[PDB]
């Protein structure tokens, strides 16, 4: 009965707490919904951790929490997404954002949708390096004036 | 769910459009109608939105004024968590004849929305694949209670 920060999650993962494939553990890890095998969750979490292990911004690490969803589109394969929600529940409409991973309905391998963009796809990248560089710079990306000009 | 200081479904929708039931704390989500759950407490509000997609399309005054709603989140021992929304008649005596619930997005079931009714001995009757069909059912539930082809 306690919520985690992204930094706390990374601490526990580097400890390896989130490698047990059981469902009771994976619910605690952060999976909200899935269509896949319950034991696929751990492996898919490793896939997702391939991005989270490269997060450095103390703003992202200490002001955010993460949850994961596994999705079954009407056409196309199951895909996961990792969603970054701020600890301050009020500024969600401005700070929340998620990254769809390997969604074949979209051109890029990683597609980012943000609350400030009204929950639409904003940009996309084809390698993990771009995704980490973007999420780390998200604190400064919130300050780009050329965006809110909508 | 027995009963206590509960609101009617119409009263609940009135309060919900006020935004009374958007605080993610446990006391607010309990007041909204959550009876039991297995998931994170801070998910509750969000799942209520899933449920609201059904409740916001309810127009028939019979359902709105003779029923109240409570919500349960379930851990099926195998598979992911699923929710359901349960309509309880205000007169508890006719519960066995009037009560019904909608299991929403239960992965063990064929339909996205599966309806279980008290008249069918609290087992699944029918299912639908879109929220519009579910709303059409609940609004027409007053006329569905009078369909004889069932009670035979």
């Amino acid at each position: 009965m306690a919520d985690m920060t992204l930094r706390q999650f990374c601490e526990r993962y580097r400890k390896g707490d989130f490698l047990a494939k059981d469902r009771e553990t994976q619910i605690e890890a952060g999976w909200y919904d899935w269509f896949c095998d319950d034991k696929a969750l751990a492996g898919r979490l490793a896939k997702i951790w391939g991005i989270l292990k490269g997060i450095t911004s103390d703003y992202i690490l200490d002001n955010y929490r993460v949850w994961f969803k596994n999705n079954c589109p009407m056409v196309g394969p199951l895909y996961d997404d990792v969603r970054f929600e701020p600890l301050d529940e009020e500024q969600r409409d401005e700070l929340y954002f998620g990254v769809a991973i390997d969604d074949k309905r979209r051109e890029k391998k990683y597609v980012i949708f943000t609350a400030r963009n009204d929950y639409e796809n904003e940009c996309g990248f084809n390698n993990v390096r771009e995704v980490r560089q973007f999420i780390n710079g998200w604190e400064d990306e919130l300050k780009n004036e050329e965006f809110y000009k909508a």
